[PDB]
Protein backbone atom coordinates (compact mmCIF):
# COMPACT_ATOMS: atom_id res chain seq x y z
CA UNK A 1 0.00 0.00 0.00
CA UNK A 2 2.74 2.60 0.89
CA UNK A 3 4.66 1.74 -2.41
CA UNK A 4 1.74 1.89 -4.59
CA UNK A 5 0.87 5.35 -2.63
CA UNK A 6 4.40 6.08 -3.91
CA UNK A 7 4.37 5.09 -6.82
CA UNK A 8 1.36 6.95 -7.51
CA UNK A 9 2.88 10.18 -6.14
CA UNK A 10 5.86 9.23 -8.33
CA UNK A 11 3.71 9.19 -11.50
CA UNK A 12 1.69 12.03 -10.44
CA UNK A 13 5.30 14.16 -10.38
CA UNK A 14 6.40 13.12 -13.66
CA UNK A 15 2.99 13.72 -15.39
CA UNK A 16 3.65 17.39 -13.57
CA UNK A 17 7.04 17.84 -14.56
CA UNK A 18 6.26 16.50 -18.41
CA UNK A 19 3.28 19.02 -18.69
CA UNK A 20 6.06 22.22 -17.73
CA UNK A 21 8.45 20.63 -20.44
CA UNK A 22 5.64 20.54 -22.96
CA UNK A 23 5.00 24.52 -21.75
CA UNK A 24 8.17 25.48 -21.79
CA UNK A 25 9.04 24.32 -25.27
CA UNK A 26 6.12 25.78 -26.96
CA UNK A 27 7.19 28.90 -25.52
CA UNK A 28 10.55 28.21 -26.87
CA UNK A 29 8.94 27.61 -30.13
CA UNK A 30 6.79 30.77 -30.09
CA UNK A 31 10.04 32.75 -29.24
CA UNK A 32 12.11 31.12 -31.95
CA UNK A 33 9.26 32.04 -35.16
CA UNK A 34 9.28 35.64 -33.81
CA UNK A 35 12.52 35.97 -34.32
CA UNK A 36 12.49 33.96 -37.92
CA UNK A 37 9.42 36.84 -38.35
CA UNK A 38 12.43 39.53 -37.10
CA UNK A 39 15.31 38.40 -38.41
CA UNK A 40 15.66 35.13 -40.97
CA UNK A 41 16.72 35.52 -44.58
CA UNK A 42 13.94 33.99 -46.40
CA UNK A 43 11.02 35.00 -44.52
CA UNK A 44 11.61 38.42 -42.41
CA UNK A 45 11.40 41.93 -42.56
CA UNK A 46 15.04 43.05 -41.91
CA UNK A 47 16.14 41.68 -44.88
CA UNK A 48 13.51 42.86 -46.92
CA UNK A 49 14.42 46.26 -46.03
CA UNK A 50 18.11 45.83 -46.69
Amino acid sequence: RVKAESAQASAKMLQEMQRKNEQMMEQKERSYQEHLKQLTEKMENDRVQL
